[PDB]
Formats: C-alpha cells, structure tokens, sequence
C-alpha cells in the first residue's frame, strides 16, 4: 500500500507535491479542481451518551485539512475525486464533560470520495454529487482523565455537492442509534461512551494563521 | 489487541471453550443465555451498483456463526452481550454477476453488541434491546474473475430484540447511499462496485450438518 497507516478506511491519496489551498482561492461551482489540500473551517454538534450517567450535546468549532486526488475527468458529470482527511482540530466545551478536543487517530487512514450518487432522487440540484468520509478520531476529554477513540469509522456525508470543495455545505454523521467510543488505554474493553448523533457544517478556506 | 487481525471493527470475544449451540436448543425470550457460539440461518437481499454498467438486486441464503460473551447480568434489563461474527457463508446468484458467495474477510474482526438502546422506539417498549454488528466481508464473484472486499464495515442492525439470539428477526444494513467494494487484488484502487442496500432476516438454530 501507498499508506503507512495500520488501518485504512478508504483509498490512499498522495500529498507529496500537492499544494495547500487557503483563503483567497475561489470555489468555482460545477468545476473539477486541480489537486490540492483544502484548509477549511468546520463546526459541528455532537451528542454523547455515557451509560448510566447521562447524555450530552456539545458544539464544536475548528478546521480540517483534506487532500484531493486529481479528478478522474475534467468534465463535471464524469468527475470523481478521492479524498483523505489528513489533519483536524475541533474544540468544544461542556460543563459535565469539560473541554473536548477532536483530532485524527494516527493509526487510521481517514478517507472518502466525491461522485455521482446511484439514487439521485433526493431533490439535489441536477448533476450534484455525493461526498463521504470515513474517519478515525481521538476525543481528548481531560476533565474525565480520558482519551477516547473509535474502531468503527465515523461516516460523514455531504449531499447536494455542487462545488469541490463543498464550502458552506451542511453534512451529517451517519450513526444508527449509537457509535462506540473506546478508552485509548483499554481499546479491547467495553465502550466508555457512545456518539449518538453528529451534524456539521463546512465553512470556507482559512488563512494559515486561523489554524 | 488480543485479536491478531489487522482491522478490528469492535471488541474481541473469547471463543475457546465456548460451546456451540445448535437446533434443539430453545430460545426463551427475555433470558440472557450462557456464553455460546450460535449456529444460525440467515437470508438477505443485497443491491450492487457497478458504475456505468448496471445495478443488480440479489437474494442470498446461508448461515452465520456468532460467538457471544457472557452476559454482564443474569437479569434481562441490565444484561449486555458482546458478539463476534466468526464464520459465515451466504450464496446468491444473478445472471449478470454470476454466483456470489459471501464469507468473512480473515483480516477483519467483525464484532457487535446487544444492549438496551438509548432511544427506544414506540414499538420497542422499555425492555427490548438493540443488536448491531460491524462486518468485514468478502464477495466472491467467479463469473467476473473477481473477489471484492469492504474497508468501511457493513453495519448490520436488529431492533426490538426480545430474545438472545434474536432468531427470526428482521434486520437492516445501515448503508448511506453507497458502500465501496474493492478488488482484493487492487485494494488501494478505485472501487469495482458499491453495495447500495442490504436487508436481512435471521433464521433459527441449525443442525451441525446443515452448514
Ligand atoms: C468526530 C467528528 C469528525 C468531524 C470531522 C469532519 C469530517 C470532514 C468533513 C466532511 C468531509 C469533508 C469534505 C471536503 C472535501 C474537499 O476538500 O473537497
Ligand atoms: C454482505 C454482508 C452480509 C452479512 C450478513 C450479516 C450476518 C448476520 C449478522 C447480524 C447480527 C447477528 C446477531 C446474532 C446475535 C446472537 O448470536 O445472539
């Protein structure tokens, strides 16, 4: 494999020789872009269930860096783009759980793709694409003295994709009822908590000093 | 991890010394069972999208072997059970795709759990549990000269669980729009096909010679 990661959640994408894209760069709709690493803002709302203890909803803000493969075509209708999520930092705060910092698990390749869906029956603009990303994350919860991780990838989706990157777009975590979160120090143990829902919005390109 | 597999989709469960359970063994509702390996029938209906070629719906029949951990309690309400899917074989056939045989990917630990949901549905009541399994599979398609595998786990769920095992129960694959299926001989390549939907039914205990 082209990846050194121990667990791959999708297709590896090269970053060497791929330029970073920052604020100032246009987002042109319906246009397959040249390969780049998108430096993008993001916010989310995450709900966590702690068995026998409680359920907590936490708002997060931060950024992601996502490398894109070259498009498989210069024509939008045929174009596919493969992505890797290569760096993240999101922060949120909560009285009960403290300050939570979400980053990537270095043992996992977080990977996704953008392509025409097989079920274009959702009211999306004509020709719009579907974006997905499968993520291995770390949830640092210092107030609880814990760091948590997921073995099952968190599936994050953006529908009605009319530009790449889909700046400004709303997305969802596809979690059916519960997603186990494991103590990094006891990953073969019982889950410590469950992520029960996640919604997010993409922002736009950031300046380097905003990260 | 105590599991030697390179990709872990959940919690490992002990199999050594755990007896097999076969037809004849009763399934009494509301009763956490002693640890065992359930030998169960199963059927499913799977839809596959092959880009630029077609979409095909195929019915499968076969069996699964699922090991259960000891229950965390002898009282149903408190009981949780952890599971691993340790062996399977399902077969279906389709003119365009040929005979398809589904087995486990030996590199992946397929793992799940049964516990009370945090969000019980109106038709579940406060006593029913929810069952989930995260699966790494192989799809053998000799007609096409290919074997395919998934990197994102196939999330298989059963709601309104009132017995363990949930013999006879309907279940669903929680696949959002598309699940990439990769050539085992080109696993970092573009997907060959996508699993776009899956539903299944659990059968009951099988005789040893029915597998
Ligand atoms: C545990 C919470 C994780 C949230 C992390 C956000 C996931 C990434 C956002 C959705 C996919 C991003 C797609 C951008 C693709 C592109 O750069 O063109
Ligand atoms: C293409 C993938 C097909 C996979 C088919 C799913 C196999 C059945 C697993 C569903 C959960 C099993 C629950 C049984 C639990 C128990 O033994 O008590």
């Amino acid at each position: 494999s082209m990846s050194t990661k121990s667990v791959l959640f999708g297709r590896p994408v090269q970053t060497e020789g791929v330029p970073n894209v920052y604020a100032g760069a246009p987002v042109v709709p319906w246009t397959p872009p040249e390969p780049g690493i998108d430096n993008l803002g993001i916010n989310s709302i995450d709900t966590f269930a702690v068995p026998g203890v409680g359920e907590y909803t936490v708002a997060f803000d931060g950024w992601v860096r996502v490398v894109r493969s070259p498009s498989t075509s210069g024509e939008w209708a045929d174009a596919e783009v493969y992505t890797n999520l290569i760096e993240m930092k999101m922060v949120g705060e909560c009285e009960e759980l403290g300050k939570i910092t979400v980053t990537l698990n270095p043992d996992c390749l977080s990977a996704g793709q953008i392509r025409t869906p097989f079920d274009p029956y959702a009211g999306e603009g004509p020709s719009a694409k579907a974006c997905r990303m499968a993520v291995g994350a770390i949830f640092d919860m210092p107030k609880l003295g814990l760091k948590l991780m997921n073995r099952e990838p968190i599936i994050l989706t953006i529908d009605d994709v009319r530009s790449i990157p889909p700046a400004g777009a709303p997305g969802k975590g596809q979690i059916y009822r519960m997603m186990p979160l494991l103590d990094v120090n006891d990953p073969d143990g019982q889950p410590v908590a469950y992520l029960t829902s996640l919604r997010f919005n993409m922002g736009g390109y950031l300046k380097p000093d905003q990260m």
